[PDB]
């Protein structure tokens, strides 16, 4: 769940979880459009992630799982089901792929009338 997700994404990177939540194109509640750097692009495919997730019979936003940070990296379980496992791989994808980035100060707040109808596929 959410509470997982910013525990995971402060782990692995180097800045506030709060830096995500209204970010480019993606990083927010829902998204579409181009993303527009490394960062929105983690996003995209965190946003997919969910999606297939959602697809699978999990519940993304609510559904708690465990998990330790050892080393700025995050490792997953244990596990009591799918789900959680599947949640758990989610956030750590983005947590990794988030960390890996600069941050571009300019897509805090992107004005989402400029995100395009469409969308890359997942
Ligand atoms: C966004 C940017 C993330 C980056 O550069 O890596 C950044 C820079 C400096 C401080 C913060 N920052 C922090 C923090 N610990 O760094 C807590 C916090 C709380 C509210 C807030 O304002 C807003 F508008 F971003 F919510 C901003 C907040 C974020
Ligand atoms: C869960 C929901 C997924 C949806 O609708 O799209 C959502 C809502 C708001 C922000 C995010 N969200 C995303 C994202 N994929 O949009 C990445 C990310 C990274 C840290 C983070 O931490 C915090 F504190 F903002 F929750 C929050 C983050 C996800
Ligand atoms: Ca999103």
């Amino acid at each position: 769940g959410i509470l997982e997700l910013a525990g995971t994404v402060g782990c692995v990177g180097p800045r506030t979880p709060i830096a995500y939540m209204k970010y480019g194109c993606f990083c927010g509640l829902g998204g579409h459009g181009q993303p527009r750097d490394a960062i929105d692009w983690c996003c995209h495919g965190h946003d997919c992630c969910y999606t297939r997730a959602e697809e699978a019979g999990c519940s993304p936003k609510t559904e708690r799982y465990s998990w330790q940070c050892v080393n700025q990296s995050v490792l997953c379980g244990p596990a009591e089901n799918k789900c959680q496992e599947l949640l758990c791989k989610c956030d750590q994808e983005i947590a990794n792929c988030l960390a890996q980035t600069e941050y571009n100060l300019k897509y805090l707040f992107y004005p989402q009338f400029l995100c395009e109808p469409d969308s890359p596929k997942c």
